[PDB]
């Protein structure tokens, strides 16, 4: 159930159902850290597959026989849509510059073209993973590329689209609110009144700002590596590669990507990835604090603030109605502070480069992609399980408004000071409100404070 195949170390048995061959079989010898849950990314075994369907047509142009590219382009196209993910054995924690994983891919690349050619696995005929499938591109300069194109589109299709649900749920939700009064807090002390629309059209903005922040990350993603080979010069390849691949991977994608202007700076540091996940790391402070108010807005029922009803999605229990867990908070409190991580290990790589190459690739990309499809994943999961289904809890809300101290200053062009404030003390030491204590103090009438003390006239300047 193994065929056997061949490095310059020696003879390597290949399960007969794999189409990698002996280079792969070789770096899963030589690099067993962390087991399978550290298999190199999804994305960047599909991203290689595009790139590598890009290479095959342009070098056509290079002398690359049509039929064998064809052959190469159709399994290229199998690879980077996921058809054949089994046949990627290989964890990050390889070669700094991804080598194992574009040696692998060229192999499973050759053997299932060789296959679409009905010739023999493991035989690089007709397709050779290094002379065709390899073509004019470099150990140095395809991963790097790969890179980049995983990180483009997780971002287009998964994190942007995923904030963007979370926006627009919290903008409904901002004006489902936008007239419900409630007492705002700094220092966690009762302040002056807010909307709960006001307090969501924050988490709104930060939202909207942190797309922004993405966005703005993104042109230096889009510079490709392709054509840099060795070590930035192109030296091995053709004139009109770089810019060919590009276009073309531009054109399978329809993202805009173009050829780095400078491949030095693109082999030998990964700063857009260090800025991606520096914009990802806002985005995670903006997220934590959205999370974190909505789990307290929603504590009680009745020890907590208790301003929100959240969404109830699993079961509780009979006999403690009113008590939901914010699990959804939490799921996404955890992914802010694993971006976060994921940052400074982001950041330890790519400060980390020496020479004409950073060494450092797999890991990076790998803490990028996963801080990506988490905030992406957990935005849509907060979104559906919790922010869409908040309630106001507008019968609690409206008790503690009346049980407030805050409101007192409104009774100051009336009364006075003084007065007001004696209200305020003495509410304060007999355990009543304004009102009650107002009346009680004979200082106005019933009547007098409901038309003097009006929330709705506390939202604004003057």
């Amino acid at each position: 159930s193994f065929r056997i195949e061949y490095d310059t170390f020696g003879e390597l048995k290949v399960p007969n159902d794999k189409y990698y061959g002996a280079q792969t079989v070789r770096s899963t010898m030589n690099f067993k850290i962390g087991g399978v849950t550290e298999r190199m990314p999804t994305p960047v075994i599909k991203a290689f597959g595009i790139l590598k369907r890009a290479a095959a047509e342009v070098n056509q142009d290079y002398g690359l026989d049509p039929k064998i590219a064809n052959a190469i382009m159709k399994a290229a196209d199998e690879v980077a849509e996921g058809k054949l993910n089994d046949h990627f054995p290989l964890v990050v924690w390889q070669t700094g510059s991804g080598t194992q994983t574009n040696m692998n891919v060229n192999e499973v690349i050759s053997n299932r073209a060789i296959e679409m050619l009905g010739g023999e696995l493991g035989s690089k005929i007709p397709v050779h993973p290094n002379d065709h499938v390899n073509k004019s591109q470099s150990s140095n300069d395809t991963f790097p590329t790969a890179m980049h194109i995983a990180a483009a589109i997780e971002v287009h299709e998964v994190l942007l689209p995923g904030l963007q649900k979370l926006h627009d749920a919290l903008d409904a939700k901002s004006k489902e609110f936008a007239q419900i009064i409630k007492i705002g807090r700094t220092h966690t002390q009762d302040a002056v009144p807010l909307t709960l629309g006001q307090e969501f059209s924050g988490y709104v903005q930060q939202v909207k700002y942190a797309m922004t922040r993405i966005k703005a990350a993104m042109p230096r993603i889009y510079e490709l590596a392709a054509g840099g080979t060795a070590v930035g010069t192109g030296l091995n390849t053709r004139i009109g590669f770089a810019e060919k691949v590009a276009a073309k991977v531009a054109a399978l994608t329809g993202l805009p990507f173009v050829t780095a202007p400078n491949k030095f700076e693109a082999l030998a540091a990964h700063d857009a990835l260090v800025e991606l996940s520096g914009a990802m790391n806002t985005t995670a402070c903006s997220l934590m604090k959205i999370a974190n108010d909505i789990r307290f807005l929603g504590s009680g029922p009745r020890s907590g603030l208790g301003e929100l009803i959240l969404p109830e999605n699993e079961p509780g229990s009979s006999i403690m109605p009113g008590k939901v867990n914010p699990t959804q908070c939490e799921a996404m409190t955890m992914v802010a502070a694993q971006v976060m991580g994921n940052h400074v290990a982001v950041t330890v790589g790519g400060s980390n480069g020496h020479f004409e190459l950073n060494v450092f690739k797999p890991m990076m990309i790998k803490n990028v992609l996963h801080s990506a499809r988490l905030l992406g994943d957990a935005s849509v999961s907060f979104t559906e399980n919790c922010v869409v289904g908040i309630q106001a809890n507008t019968e609690r809300i409206n008790k503690l408004m009346n049980e407030s101290l805050m409101l007192v200053t409104a009774l100051n062009p009336h009364i006075g000071y003084d007065k007001a404030a004696k209200i305020a003390k003495t509410a304060h030491k007999n355990g009543s409100t304004l009102k009650e204590t107002a009346i009680e103090l004979g200082y106005l009438t019933a009547e007098q404070f409901d038309e003097w003390v009006k929330p709705k006239d506390m939202l604004g300047p003057k």
